[PDB]
Parts: C-alpha cells; sequence; structure tokens
C-alpha cells in the first residue's frame, strides 16, 4: 500500500465533444482543442487561471506547425501566468491519464499546488511527411508522402499494426468475431442511452463550429445493428476479429482535469469533485499491448489498498473490441460496471485526449451514481498500460 | 519558507552523451531513437548498471523526426535490454527537455514510484521532415499548399510570432549587447571547445558511434579555426544590423545523452558508484518575447530552494542558444565567466534540441569531478518562454 504523499483533488473536469476524422473539428489544432477544454474546466470549477502553478498536456502525434509549443500556448491562451511552466508529454494512448499522473507527482513533491492536466489529439491534422529529401535524392528512389498517422499505428519494434496486436489477443483469449461485434453494438447502444439521458452534460465543453454549437460526439452511430456489423469485412487479418465497426474510431478531441492539493482547495475555496487515490503505469509485451490495463489496474489497486470489488465504475479504453474483451476476461470485470456509457468504438479515440475524457467522465458519472471509487485505464501502443483510481468527495 | 530538499537522495550513477553531428552530417541517418539508444547503452555500461535494475525510462525529444518517433522512449528501453515491464515516457519541454527528463526521474524516485531511472535527451534535427498539411480531405483550386519545413517553422513561436533568434535580438537591444560582444563570445566558445576536446575533457562523457567504418567521437559542428575577423564578416541572418549571425547562434545538430539516476536505497542495494548527487532543480516560465532569459529565474529559484548562492557554484552552464541570449543571462546574474560554459557550448558543438540538457548535465558531472569542485548548475532557455536549471553536488 502506498498512499499519495499529499491529498490530491479533482476540482474541474471537462472534455470536448469528439469529432470524426475529417469531421466537424478538423480545422482545430490539438492546441485549440486543448484550449477549449482547459477554458471550460477553469470556468466550470471557478478556478482562477492565476492559481495554476503547472500546465501538463498529453499529446501523441505532433499535428500542427505550432505543436512543439502546445502546453505553453494553451497555458498562455487561457490566462495562466507567464511564470507558470508548461510541459507536453507523450505516453501514447495513455497520455491523457499520464498528464494527471505527472501533476499528482508535482503536487506530492510540493513543486505545485494546482495543476492543469490535459490531453488532446487532432488526428484529422496528422500531416503527410516527406523524409530524406533535405540532402539530395537518388534517381529511381521511391519517396513517399508518408501518412504520419497511419505509420504511427504500427509498432516498428515488433512490426505489428495496433489492430494485429488486438488480433493476437483475440487468438490468445479465444475471443470470436461475433463476441467483438456484440461488444461493439453494446458500446454504440450505451453511448446513445447516456447521451440522451444527459450523462455527458456535466463533462461536455461545447465548441462553436462553422455557426453551430457542437456538443454531441460525431463518430457515434446510434443506428448500428448487429446485422450491419456482421457484414463488415476484417480490415487487417483474414477471418480476423477487427473490422471498421468494432475498432475505435480515428478522432479529434481533448479534455482538461484540474487538480489541487488539499491546501489549495482550502485556500481558494475550490469545490472538489473527486480525490485521486492512486495510479500505476506498467510495461507489458508489445505484441499484445492491449493487455496493458491488466497489470496497470492491478498495480494501482494494490498501491491503493483496494480490490476490484471496491470499484463502482471501471473504464478500459475501447481501442479494439477484442482488446477490451481480453482485458475484461483477464480481470473478470463486471460488465454492468465497465464502460457503462460507451467508449471509443462509439465516440472515437483521439490518442492523447481519451484518458482525459475517461477521467472526466468517471468524475461526473461516479458522482451521478453516488458511488465511491472508480478506475480508468488504457492500453498503450508499444506495450504499456496506465490506470488512475478516483474516489468521490 | 523557500528551502526545499529532494524528498529522497538522488544520485547520478552514469552520464554519457554522443558526439554531436552537424545538420546533414555524420549522424544524419540515425533517428533520435537510435542516438538515444547509443547514449543509453553507453551509460549502462559506464555505470555498470544492469538494465534489469531500471524501473523507468524517460526521454526528452522535441520535434518528432522519424516514422517511429511516438514510441521513442519505449523503443530505447527495449533496445538496451531494460525489462518489458519497465514503463517508458517521452517528454517535451523544448530546449529544456534533456534536463526535464532528469527532473521527471527525480520526481518519480521521490514519490517512491521508481528507484532507478534512465533519463535521456535526444534530437535528430537532420531528420526533421517536410510536412504536407490540409490535403487529407480535398483541396481547393488555387490554394497554396506547402512542403512545410517542420524544423524551420518550429523555430518560430507563433504565440508572439517571433523566430527564436528575434527573441535573442530583443535581449541584445534590452541589455545593450553589441554585435562585436556577441562575436567575441562566439570565438571564445570555439576556443574553449577546442582546448577542452584536445585536453581530453570530453573523454569520460563521450559515447562514440560507429559511422559510414569510422568511430565518431568528436563534435562535428565545431570550427576550431574560427577567428574574430571571419565572424565579423558574417551578415546578420534575421535582423538588419542585428547581432545574430550564423557564426554566433547555436548550430542545428543531431545528438543525445543519457543520465542514469538512482535512489540512495538503490545505490546501496546494487552497489552503484555515484558520480554526483542531484541537489535541486527548478523550472520557470518567463516572457516568450525574451524566452532566452529563462535561465535567470530558473537558476535563481533552484539556488533559493537549495539554500545556495551563485558563489557556491564551481561551474555554471547556460546553453548557448544565441550569443546575445547567453550574454543577457550572464549580465543579469553577474555570472563568473571563468566558471561559466568553461569548455564551450552550443555555438561550437551545436544544439540538438532535446539532447543539449543531457550533454550539459553529463559534462557537468564529469568536469566538476575533474576540477575537484563541489557544486554545479546547468540551465537552458526554452522556446515559448521558460527556463530550467538543475544543480548537482560532487560525491
Ligand atoms: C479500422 C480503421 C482503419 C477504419 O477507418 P476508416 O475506414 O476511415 O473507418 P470508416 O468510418 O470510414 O468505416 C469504413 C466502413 O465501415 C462502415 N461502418 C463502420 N462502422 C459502422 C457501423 N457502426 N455500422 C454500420 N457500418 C459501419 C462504414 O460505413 C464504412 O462503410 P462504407 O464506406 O461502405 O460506408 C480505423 O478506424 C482505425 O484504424 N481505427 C483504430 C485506430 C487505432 O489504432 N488507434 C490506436 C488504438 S491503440
Ligand atoms: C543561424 C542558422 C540559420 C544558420 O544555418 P546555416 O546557414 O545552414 O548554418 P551554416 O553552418 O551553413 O553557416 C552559414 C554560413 O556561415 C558560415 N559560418 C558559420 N560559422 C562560421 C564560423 N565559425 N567561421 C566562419 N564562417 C562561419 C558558414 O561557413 C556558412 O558560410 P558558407 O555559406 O560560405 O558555407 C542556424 O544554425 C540556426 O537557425 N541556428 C539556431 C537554431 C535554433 O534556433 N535553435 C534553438 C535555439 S532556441
Amino acid at each position: 500500500h502506498m498512499a499519495l504523499l499529499r491529498g490530491v483533488f479533482v476540482v474541474a473536469a471537462k472534455r470536448t465533444p469528439f469529432g470524426a476524422y475529417g469531421g466537424l473539428l478538423k480545422d482545430f489544432t490539438a492546441t485549440d482543442l486543448s484550449e477549449f477544454a482547459a477554458k471550460a474546466a477553469l470556468s466550470a470549477g471557478k478556478v482562477s487561471p492565476e492559481t495554476v502553478d503547472s500546465v501538463i498536456m498529453g499529446n501523441v502525434l505532433q499535428s500542427s506547425s505550432d505543436a512543439i509549443y502546445l502546453a505553453r500556448h494553451v497555458g498562455l491562451r487561457v490566462g495562466i501566468p507567464k511564470e507558470t511552466p508548461a510541459l507536453t508529454i507523450n505516453r501514447l494512448c495513455g497520455s491523457g491519464f499520464q498528464s494527471i499522473v505527472n501533476g499528482c507527482q508535482e503536487i506530492c513533491v510540493k513543486e505545485a499546488e494546482v495543476v492543469l492536466c490535459g490531453g488532446t489529439e487532432s488526428m484529422s491534422q496528422a500531416p503527410y511527411c516527406v523524409r530524406n529529401v533535405r540532402f539530395g535524392t537518388k534517381l529511381g528512389s521511391d519517396i513517399k508522402l508518408e501518412d504520419s498517422l497511419w505509420v504511427s499505428l504500427t509498432d516498428q519494434h515488433v512490426q505489428l499494426p495496433m489492430a494485429m496486436t488486438a488480433e493476437n489477443l483475440a487468438v490468445k483469449h479465444k475471443i470470436s468475431r461475433e463476441e467483438c461485434d456484440k461488444y461493439a453494438l453494446q458500446s454504440q447502444q450505451r453511448w446513445k442511452a447516456a447521451n440522451d439521458a444527459g450523462y455527458f452534460n456535466d463533462e461536455m465543453a461545447p465548441i462553436e463550429v462553422k455557426k453551430q454549437t457542437m456538443q454531441v460526439d460525431e463518430h457515434a452511430r446510434p443506428q448500428t445493428t448487429l446485422e450491419q456489423l456482421q457484414k463488415l469485412p476484417p480490415v487487417f487479418k483474414k477471418d480476423g476479429t477487427v473490422t471498421a465497426g468494432n475498432a475505435s474510431g480515428v478522432a479529434d478531441g481533448a479534455g482538461a482535469v484540474i487538480i489541487a492539493s488539499e491546501d489549495a482547495v482550502k485556500k481558494h475555496n475550490f469545490t472538489p469533485l473527486a480525490r485521486i487515490v492512486g495510479y500505476f503505469v506498467s510495461g507489458c509485451d508489445p505484441s499484445i499491448m492491449g493487455i496493458g490495463p491488466v497489470p496497470a489496474i492491478s498495480g494501482a489497486l494494490k498501491k491503493a489498498g483496494l480490490s476490484l470489488k471496491d470499484m463502482d465504475l471501471v473504464e478500459v479504453n475501447e481501442a479494439f473490441a477484442p482488446q477490451y474483451l481480453a482485458v475484461e476476461r483477464s480481470l473478470d470485470l463486471d460488465i454492468s460496471k465497465t464502460n457503462v456509457n460507451g467508449g471509443a468504438i462509439a465516440l472515437g479515440h483521439p490518442l492523447g485526449g481519451s484518458g482525459s475524457r475517461i477521467t472526466a467522465h468517471l468524475v461526473h458519472e461516479l458522482r451521478r451514481r453516488g458511488g465511491k471509487y472508480a478506475v480508468g485505464s488504457a492500453c498503450i501502443g508499444g506495450g504499456q498500460g496506465i490506470a488512475v483510481i478516483i474516489q468521490s468527495t
């Protein structure tokens, strides 16, 4: 058991609607999206920007001309003082959780009292890259306009597409194509029900788009049927389980979670929505990277002195239906408490943004349900997992 | 109060850095991942640190410059034999990144989430791609689509619309630093690099790399035949009558470093040989328009936390992003020039964005020990308006 050195409280948690690839948010940079979530979080928590001592943003694939400045530009844009530092981190799909981890660490070593911890991705803006042309070409060479997004979805250390790591898990854990499609349908249904009941209202940071207000996830396909899913072809493997219907969507979006020490909550009269009770990051076999949430969630629980049975809500990012199902079977997760309002298959997976959304959703949904504990997690390309546990306040 | 010690003792048990390659030079075919791997392997070997003891891998890298870049820290960890269970994080605090990975490592150690951390920094600027934007979803007849130079556009801070060099010209104006004073500093960096290199002062830190076969173990960008008269003839690159030229700005370069840090408990458990102890560090924001001043609040804050003063520093390093930028820092803190950037810096050997902080730390670790000194502080300005500083103590 290892408790955080200091109490750390979530005092605001907001996330943008998620846009489809080439959809309604395609002309916003990852920096813009992060800005929108951060502004909404500051406003929802009534957190003065002046109070923020550190800015940390998760972002995976640099996708704008100003990308290397992301965290700093977000901080300055939302009125946080110029003296406040700003860090951009990349733990791939875990990035939106990892910014919160880094924030907790800075608070716990007394280097910060209030941290803006976001995650963002614009996958629509991922550039094509022309490599190896600065210093001359050779007649007859095959120069590519390389799709930075598509090539980033293969782990070159094991030469596997992400989807093929998920197929590896389907084989290993005896998960059928049909089971994957049924899970995919359930994510669409659960997203639809949640959306229509208002369960995304508190977390949602609406964005004005070219003028209309976007406040609904664009990728979701609430008219999906099992029959439709059954007809889709496997995309990556003959007779494979992974289709365009049961993989997470490519998407654009961001979130922002503001965390504060107990001292800061008292000093500034913040309203805590949750407490961060623990977290854990683990490496795992890159060839089955999708299993990361298993050691991540187990380790986090162990450090917190809790068990799975104590979790009222579990979130496992829906990178691929078979990937999620392998995690579910390995931990014996209770499906009535896991991804209760849908996930990335329905609303997409903006790489750096998903951890922030999942955390924001857990914070508000845990409170709505009157529950005590929740844990959010994601697998990470390259072979890692991350998990963050919250407790209601 | 202002004083603050690290929660746990954190020791440097290895510190290595690659030779730095020129833009389009000897290391141009190595990815930032490859370069980091070479530094990390060398550090593991020099510290006799078994890869199995490493609990976390943290790498600074600024501009993604290879098709595998988003995986960089993880690939480095796996390539050097660190267990698959060990996590891996890539961070970007721009030019401060190579210091920042060490800061993150210190934090993880101090909250007992790690005992031994591989903290590196790397950049391949030679590999920065051209980017084609806005063509996924159709084009419009008559639009002006660019093969955008990702490196060049990244050297302008779009929040204030200033090239990095122009923020340095802002400092030259503000602090009354002349073109001639800048060129004299630049000459001194070349001279100091040359003397250090020839005396063997980079030997302990150096992680040689086999290139196309020869062993590269000397910084490629350095121009030891530089004279003041040569520098005087160069034109200002960014501003009419400006101070900044190609001769007194840091070079574009490729290179990496690796610093392995360990808790006191790990040093004792594994019988590591500490080279230094991390005493303190600090990161501050500052005005983006004069981002080059970042080392001033960063160094001041770190010293304040550590209960030390500038007079206690046997060595000071301020990354030489631009001569006028460095000189504005020197004048603001009244640095002792006989103890500051003593063996040259980025004007001579170049500035691989993510790699410089790792090299500076590594150099301080070995040079402090060589001098028999007690304390050193390394620092860098950070595009966007930040600064970072790390203070070490000899063991
Ligand atoms: C699988 C993948 C390649 C598909 O991308 P895509 O082809 O642009 O996806 P689309 O939305 O265009 O769907 C393609 C087809 O499936 C159909 N389809 C998808 N979902 C459907 C649904 N729920 N119901 C009915 N049809 C559906 C689409 O309508 C389309 O058919 P059509 O062109 O005949 O109309 C992409 O989503 C992917 O790789 N996602 C995972 C990203 C990832 O790896 N992230 C990191 C995780 S670690
Ligand atoms: C200044 C800068 C644009 C110059 O790029 P560059 O012109 O390709 O650099 P070079 O090495 O080719 O030097 C250009 C010219 O100056 C000359 N030069 C440079 N240093 C010289 C020296 N020490 N003595 C004599 N000539 C020198 C070169 O010989 C060359 O002349 P040439 O055209 O006759 O061959 C580039 O180095 C830069 O932008 N550096 C800073 C990058 C940065 O901002 N990093 C982040 C810091 S915050």
